[PDB]
């Protein structure tokens, strides 16, 4: 016979590793035997937080890890017949620089059908298939959706057709110690949900210069609206409401046109909701009141009544939706920022991560 069992242990990582990422807690294990005893600190030994399971057969570290670090961890493993202790010290990943992400809609919100998921990004992403990969979406009802980027930092998630209400929307963006490409790492995670509200699609035609408002299928208003002028059209397709202002001054001159020329003007607004990155408002407009319902006089922008104006402020939350048809003007940009809806969805689901 002569046999006795000795304790082994094991860790998650080895001694002398380099580039251990921190998106993983560290851990340590025992086998024919118990932890009597675990210690991790820092290359100033400042001490790491951990847990140990009531069985004593595995440590975990409890905190998030930093970069530029070097660990010193120290673990001894008692058991019937004998006694085992290891030393090992690792070095963490060293960026070379940080990007921190940043999430729409905000936690808790109730949002219209048209919402996107989206994840910007204070720096350029050199590996979006590595953001796509840390980005953890959540439906229930389950819906099947796709990433598409509008630029080099920021990205959107959605289905193929407009939300159904009631679905939950969980949204995880795990990028801490995650490589995004070029030695940039994420400074942190992210954790945000919001819920789809009720349907409400709004259609311009500008056959008839009408707005039509429609909350789960039934028309409940119907404004005349007088759009962009054959000169400044407004292009057809699918908008998503953004912001919503009481009051918000329009310049011109931030478009590089002075005010003081033809083409320019300063004004301030009232009830406008942003349906548009480009500028395109559904706002109140007494000047036009005359022509709305008959011509177009705008710059792009949905005139209406002052009365009108308001009540879309109070009856439209983010990520409804206004349709633009038959107008002389193209189609809104796809990736304007809220025309995601106009890229085709074969297009949108291949994606464009390279
Ligand atoms: C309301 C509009 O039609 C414009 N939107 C905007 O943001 O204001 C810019 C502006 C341009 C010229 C004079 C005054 C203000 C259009 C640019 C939106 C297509
Ligand atoms: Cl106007
Ligand atoms: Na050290």
């Amino acid at each position: 016979q002569s046999d006795l069992l000795v304790p082994k242990l094991t860790a998650s990582v080895t001694d002398g590793a380099v580039g251990v990422t921190v998106d993983a807690p560290v851990s340590v294990t025992a086998a024919d035997g118990v932890l009597a005893a675990v210690t991790m600190v820092n290359d100033n030994g400042r001490p790491v937080a951990g847990r140990l399971s009531p069985d004593g057969l595995r440590w975990s570290t409890t905190e998030q890890l930093g970069y530029n670090r070097r660990y010193t961890l120290n673990a001894t493993a008692l058991g019937l017949g004998g006694a085992a202790t290891r030393q090992l010290t690792f070095q963490t990943s060293s960026p070379a620089h940080l990007t921190m992400p940043y999430v729409m809609p905000g936690d808790g919100e109730v949002v219209g059908v048209g919402e996107p998921v989206a994840i910007r990004f204070d720096e350029n992403i050199a590996d979006r298939g590595a953001a796509e990969k840390a980005i953890k979406i959540t439906t229930n009802p389950p819906v099947e959706g796709a990433f598409y980027w509008l630029n080099n930092r920021e990205v959107r998630w959605r289905p193929e057709h407009f939300w159904k209400p009631g679905t939950a929307v969980d949204v995880a963006v795990n990028t801490y110690g995650v490589d995004l490409g070029e030695g940039m790492f994420g400074e942190d995670n992210v954790q945000t949900h919001f819920t789809i509200g009720d349907e409400v699609i709004a259609t311009a035609d500008d056959n008839t210069k009408i707005l039509t408002v429609r909350v789960n299928g039934e028309v409940v208003k119907s404004m005349p609206t007088s759009m962009g002028k054959d000169s400044t059209p407004t292009a057809n397709g699918i908008y998503i409401v953004g912001s919503r202002y009481k009051h918000i001054i329009m310049d011109s001159s931030t478009y590089g046109v002075p005010v003081n020329s033809p083409n320019g003007y300063r004004t301030d607004v009232d009830w406008a909701t942003q349906i548009s990155y480009s500028g395109v408002f559904v706002h109140s407009a007494p000047w036009s009141v005359g022509a709305q319902g008959h011509t177009n006089t705008s710059h792009g922008c949905l005139n209406v009544s002052p009365s009108n104006a308001q009540w879309f402020y109070d009856h439209v939350k983010r990520g409804d939706i206004v349709e633009v048809v038959n107008t002389v003007g193209g189609t809104l940009p796809g990736i304007d920022g809220l025309g995601d809806w106009n890229i085709p969805w074969d297009q949108w689901r291949a994606g464009n991560a390279k």
